[PDB]
């Protein structure tokens, strides 16, 4: 429920758990 920290828009997120919404990742 808070941004991963990374970007997916890039290549993509790091943790399985972050979701890539573009164009930061997002995880619980």
């Amino acid at each position: 429920g808070s941004l991963c920290g990374d970007t997916c828009f890039v290549l993509g997120c790091n943790d399985s758990s972050c979701s890539c919404n573009y164009p930061i990742c997002v995880k619980d």
